[PDB]
């Protein structure tokens, strides 16, 4: 039980959600109070008894054996201060336990302010979740769909647009698309990170730096990309910016925004070609997770859920974003939660619908190739040969007879001189049509 | 392999592995719904003669257990599973007959426990059920004492005039209390909107089964089941399904209530906004009520306190408002006989529905109640304003009274001082009638 | 100024402040501008406090606009001040003209605009115009869409297929019941409009400035709203319960725009399920056939389009009401717009949706009920004769050999002691499994 | 039965039968895009030897007619229809063959206009080509002028010492010249987040036919279409996809950059609020600064109230795109013309809004520099560095007295009788050096 006066009157103001802070923020925040403890040691401003003892305790804090120390709402006041003041106390409890005594605002703030402190603690997460948990498993995702796209490079299969009959296309060619749509999602997160990885520290309570030292900032900053092997972290290009908005959430909540609609696609495409048997596409057959197989398409369930939860995250993280005023925007810990939400639920159903649905699926290439040679949309290339009425013909009676178009036009008694066995088959070849590159 | 104080099993313990997805299962109010619910479906069954007294009792008794939140610790399942609900259906199912028998009974989950039953009928059950206990036994009362806080506030302050501000400029006057009545207003409206909900969000798809059919319940299952739901709850808004099929292929009433919790957050916004507006400064904002401090510290300084809830008003609001898009996504994507985006629908509409109840009674209780107006000199400024000068047009002419109001903010005067100042009081018109004419708290024209 | 213009300096300035999106008020705005013009005049007439011949005149001039014959009257942007105040005064400028032109001098301010400020009259045509909306134009297209769906349900009362959940094969249901679940779904939401009728209607009129009805006559709103409601024949048109909460935000309208947004839902599922129902017909479910207008299912295209655009709309609308501040909400032009618009839009693609897609369907019964006769999903019932063990190998090999669970029966030698034809025939009655009521 | 003076043909005709929804057809850009298409698909079919020279000619100058914006009468189709965007595909061959007609020229709509083309490729080509110059030529160039109109303010009020404020509430000082930078970062990052977009916006689909394959298209024919719009547009930034199934299975890119709108939207809308705060009043609120009019003066925001709904504008419009972009299925995503509308409807509001913005607001800003000044110089916020001199007590009690007598704390010290031997006036006046304070980097 390791929180003072502070923390106890924010638990009795904030009993709104019943949720706290998660593990990366509380890591993130001890994470940040050892680097300030490291440069106010580095420059003489605090004693290395008290120094080392609190960078000590932010050492524990950022490693996880206090999460149970966070008691404060998420819902708290919009500078995040209540959380700010929670890691200062635990950390002076901590020290105290240790025989040193330390003051929570005069020596684990110092040189801070709250306003300057939780953003960046914020941004340390959330460049952390980009770049250490999403995009690896975002490229365990395309990983698995470009995997698929080369297995099933030659499976041809009829394309469908307005859900109608198309012409060919192979189910590696559909899936290479898949595989784009998530490269263009890293591509997408990477392009926010300049941004993202702007912190506040240094700016103290306005933007000024007023009560910092001179390089205060830049040294903090210095420390936090040695301690988390992440160069992304930089100091904000401008201090006021970095304080009265939280525009960088805003925009890399757009790219987690733009990901949850390409998994939409991809998931509802993979739970369509799976459908049925009888009643579906019976395209493919996903991995189940004395009768015959039916597999619910649990995994893309789970992702198409995710996905929603994204875009109302989104839409939570853009509102916070929008309505700072004068020298802060008093949204962060709503903010903060949604984005990071949102990192966490895509980094972990990615994996999961990579893994335990991507990797296992089956198609059956003779069936595949033995309908898309059925389909009407084939029938153009015998128009020269047959004229437009017959193929008219041949494509109503294949759909009728449930044969090939191939089979329909030898039924139909045209082959002979006007069309010979080696042409039609020419001529009906459906992978040649695919355009396989 | 299963923790040994676990009382789930198998199937439960596939879906923990299958989505490690969010680290959150479903909330106690959601559990509580499940166990009463799998307790009047034994109760149905055993009065139709389906289900052995023995068996019934026992899924009864441990149903009870469930509903009255003794085993929130044996629900693991992630909040993003299959769409349907079924592994928390199949979670349920586990639990009770685990307690059943510990009890020294032998139920089976899906012969016995599920008896009658579907998940999809089922969860989309389970949630209408907690959706519509949050909205009648919640939200409602916190909504009627912030309705009445800001209701009191505006009685207490129906004579505190001030300046009216549209577009952010000075207005004519209006009270504290008018604008409070306002702000009541919204809430009571609020209240009706919640209401107006409750005649599709009480409907229930029990007894439809699989499809929508009711293909292997007996007939009239879901109305003996509604009928002890009803029983057992108190909430005589939970009814049976209007129509089968959209019960079940659709979630509607979900977004729709979703839509009244939405609306309430952009009152909320408009609320709080306002308030924190009035308490800003003290120098360099408006200065024109004070919160009551939520953070006192020793201090010999002049007070500043931070607008802390309005604060948190203003971002569970902005939560409501994502939630509310997440509902609506999801609502929206069924396919043929079943909407499956339910847990993930249930998720984000509980969650608003408990944010706007513990928020609005903290808002009415704690900030709302103890404020306080600064109100002999609101009135002093009120009486400063250019916008009061058009009453004495009739006396001294619309050119004059222009004159008034530059010379009034040229030297910080009232309108009052200034017209006395101008030498017009005599023949142009006497003291009394001048302040007949100035009269703000008149201007504002209460009710 | 423009020759042919009737509006004059005030609102050719407005022109020249707010080129930003080029597109002026909408009919139904411009009509209720006018409306609630000529019900001033004719109570400040009645009042005794504007003399007839100037009223008549205004009263004249207002009927013009409420009738459509000035349209082009109405050259400010949607995006001008937030009151709608260069709007109320284009209506006022315009009124003028055309009573000078009958030979009747009145002023624009003094006499057209008596006894009202912008603050409550824009706000009233606002919420005139979308009252009207949906009491005469979209409830009445919502009752054509689901009478057609309700009409469908009855034709194809007995079209056995089978169900589907998770898009997986499921017991028999018939298009029939599928059918009356998306007209309760429109029932319901003619029922959502309706519910928010109460709030929709309150107007501000008689509130003035900031609510307080300083400058307008006693009792002014109830009397123009009663004036109002004897020419719209609109009794749901009322003066706002509270006179502050009526300008201070503008809530009725957020209320509104999320029935509009739930029906968006409503019709993105209905809308789905008809064009899966009709794709392919090789490569999808070929279960019915759309008109004409293999078709491209364009009319469930423009349904699914039209739904996220009131998605959208529903957003900017509650981002405006949110945002108010005092006295005033000041986003009332934008969230006029984007609310009149999801009205407009549901309107005109519901009629179009029931009268030339869903009236004509027709139905592939003989391909459903074959469907529904060979499904593993229908083989339950026969438990009691054959056993469960019996019963999965006669699914297994009716999906092996394509045929029904009736013939696989046949074929296995089951018919004799076990069970008769006649017994087999009521167990596997596919059409009585759907159990329609 | 098509109207007299109409350049469409009977497919037009019968789509504007099928859809009278919204009563809108295509805007000017999306009209533009499509001419300048067709103008270089026929430029590529000349070359290749597959479309006759007389043909081509007539085709490329009807298509030029289009792209100068000389037929935007000629577009009739609802918005709402089709979701490929075929029957406005349709309808711009149709106007192009008679046009070419007119022009002695017979053209087939389908077999010569729509050559090596299909119903699936051209309308998403045609809408992120009109995206692509929306961004590059039309709104970067319009953020440019508001961020020059910030960042001159910035300047001009470097040394315009004011009070912060945090929480609405009194904070240490700041100048007014330090929060229009903050302004200025917010519209640069816009500009860069727009740019982000770019190497995905820009890429078309042309070449890729019904489904993506390129079926029935000369082999690199969107290669070569591409390399004629390049030169063209003079937009380096058009470019074939990366991989053309999923160019027209999804429209990701414009989801993409839709985002980047939805966060300049967030930003404008701070900066406007800001904006309309420091002018509002005069006697009811923070009477900092005087905006431009667009009796005492009080001058309504009416540019912080157009950019605010504006902004409210893109922010519905960007949940519209997200929706239609989600909801493609297999090899075509047929929300194209809604999402078409929504993004450039985006483009177009946030282009001129801040313009407007820029030049009739943030330039004709003035402030009340003395009424900030004397403010600051009266808070408690600044009586710290006085501590070591008055002590705690005083330093309070100072504060105290300030607000109490409405005087700054300069006054109040001398007030107090504190100026002695612990406290010269030249010593006070150094400790509360507001401006200094502010630290003016």
């Amino acid at each position: 039980a390791l929180w003072r006066a502070q923390t106890q009157r924010a638990v009795e103001n904030f009993p709104i959600s019943g949720r706290g802070l998660e593990r990366a923020q509380i890591r993130a925040l001890g994470l940040l109070k050892g680097a300030c403890a490291q440069v106010n040691m580095d420059l003489g401003l605090l004693a290395p008894e008290k120094a080392e003892a609190i960078i000590a305790a932010a050492a524990e804090i950022a490693d996880g054996q206090h999460d149970d120390q966070f008691p404060i709402d998420v819902f708290q006041t919009g500078s995040g201060t209540s959380s700010n003041m929670n890691t200062n106390e635990v950390i002076a409890s901590i020290a105290g336990a240790n025989g040193v005594a330390v003051h929570p605002n005069d020596d684990v703030n110092m040189s801070q302010s709250s306003n300057d402190t939780f953003p960046t603690a914020t941004h340390i997460a959330a460049t952390e979740a980009a770049v250490s948990h999403l995009i690896p498993a975002l490229e365990i995702l395309q990983d698995a769909l470009a995997t698929k796209a080369l297995e099933w490079q030659s499976v041809v299969k009829s394309g469908r647009t307005h859900l109608m009959d198309a012409v060919p296309v192979t189910l590696g060619q559909e899936f290479s698309g898949y595989a784009r749509q998530i490269e263009a999602g890293i591509e997408r997160v990477r392009a926010t990170l300049p941004r993202l990885g702007e912190l506040a520290i240094g700016g103290t309570a306005v933007g000024t730096g007023l009560n910092a030292p001179e390089g205060f900032g830049v040294k903090v900053v210095s420390v936090l990309v040695s301690q988390t092997g992440l160069p992304q972290l930089r100091t904000a290009a401008n201090s006021f910016e970095a304080q009265a908005a939280r525009d960088g959430l805003v925009e890399a909540s757009g790219a987690l925004r733009t990901i949850a609609v390409s998994l939409t696609k991809i998931a509802n495409d993979i739970r369509w070609m799976g459908s049925g048997p009888l009643t579906g596409l019976a395209e493919i057959q996903l991995p189940d997770l004395i009768m015959p197989g039916k597999v619910n398409p649990v995994l893309p369930e789970a992702v198409t859920q995710v996905a929603a939860q994204v875009i109302g995250n989104d839409a939570a993280v853009a509102w916070g974003g929008a309505n700072g005023a004068f020298e802060l925007n008093v949204y962060i810990p709503m903010m903060a939660r949604n984005i990071l939400e949102s990192f966490t639920l895509l980094t972990n159903v990615s994996k999961l619908f990579a893994q335990r649905c991507i990797a296992g699926l089956t198609a059956n290439a003779e069936h595949l190739r033995e309908l898309a040679e059925s389909s009407p949309s084939i029938v153009t290339p015998l128009n020269s040969a047959i004229g437009y009425e017959e193929a008219a013909a041949v494509a109503k009676q294949a759909l009728k007879e449930r044969k090939t178009i191939r089979q329909t036009v030898i039924d139909r008694g045209l082959i002979g001189d006007k069309l010979s066995l080696e042409e039609l088959d020419r001529r009906l070849d459906v992978l040649a049509m695919a355009k396989v590159e």
